[PDB]
């Protein structure tokens, strides 16, 4: 697993991105971005090291980004740090495929990264040939989900309520040794401070139109996914109900709960594989 890691300084900041395998002619960086509470490695590792994804992935080269603050020995910002918003996120991003030279990506995000990637998407469209979206909910929060989120505030934490965007309530009942080892990764991160910061963004996003006046507005192959019981699946839902149909896939997966992509890499591979096969 030999890899290389840069950052570009934007002006919202600095960014982290890590290069594995090699880029190619005729073929699309694929170009990762990571869910609020973990960075690449905790949120793609246990996925892109399967060995039957190896197989898949190979021949791409991979970009793998860290948001600012996530990336592993990050420096805790300083109390009353301006965190960038998500837009302000996407727009980092073509500072990182301007300083690689890479024109085309398929983009793989989790959560607040596929928001991100969306976003980068809709205002870059012709650098994106794909997205894997896993846990996309692109609609800003009204009054009642500020109301819902406040209230459960009350009584949890910070950490328990990143955890709980990341898994279902009955995974977090049940400590599987995954769960247990995802608590202790957010209550206990180093950075937490910091990713608290990129859980507010999340929080404070506006809408991102997936439809305007009735019409699509993506114009590239899209792979949904999510748990099904999981906390987004309403709005991935939702989301496969405003893209074409045509060009859109959706698995809903039945015994994967929050992080699919950590619990059920053999199906999602074989997804992955034929979103690439040519
Ligand atoms: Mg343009
Ligand atoms: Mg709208």
């Amino acid at each position: 697993h030999h890899h290389h890691t840069h950052s570009v300084e934007t002006p919202y900041g600095s960014v982290t991105f890590t290069v594995y395998g090699t880029p190619k002619p005729k073929r699309p960086a694929i170009f990762t971005y990571h869910d609020v509470g973990l960075n690449y490695k905790s949120c793609f590792q246990p996925l892109f090291r399967f060995g039957d994804m190896q197989e898949i992935i190979q021949n791409f080269v991979r970009v793998h980004v860290d948001a600012p603050g996530m990336e592993e020995g990050a420096p805790v910002f300083p109390l009353g740090y301006q965190y960038p918003s998500l837009d302000q996120l996407a727009d980092m991003i073509p500072c990182i495929l301007q300083y690689l030279n890479f024109s085309t990506i398929i983009g793989v995000g989790v959560g607040a990264g596929a928001y991100i990637l969306s976003r980068y998407a809709l205002n870059h469209p012709d650098t994106v040939e794909g997205l894997v979206l896993i846990n996309i909910d692109p609609n800003a929060k009204g009054w009642m989900d500020w109301a819902a989120h406040k209230l459960t505030g009350l009584t949890s934490s910070i950490p328990d309520m990143i955890l709980g965007h990341l898994f279902s309530q009955e995974e977090l009942s049940g400590n599987s040794e995954l769960i247990q080892k995802y608590r202790g990764i957010i209550q206990h991160a180093p950075n937490l401070e910091n990713i608290e910061l990129y859980w507010n963004s999340y929080n404070n996003r506006r809408d991102l139109n997936f439809e305007r006046g009735g019409e699509t507005t993506l114009k590239c192959p899209v792979m949904l996914v999510v748990g099904d019981q999981a906390p987004h699946e309403d709005a991935v839902v939702e989301c496969n109900s405003k893209l074409d149909p045509t060009q859109t896939s959706f698995l809903k997966m039945a015994d994967s709960g929050g992080q699919p992509q950590l619990t059920q890499p053999g199906k999602l591979t074989e997804a992955f594989k034929y979103f690439l096969q040519g």
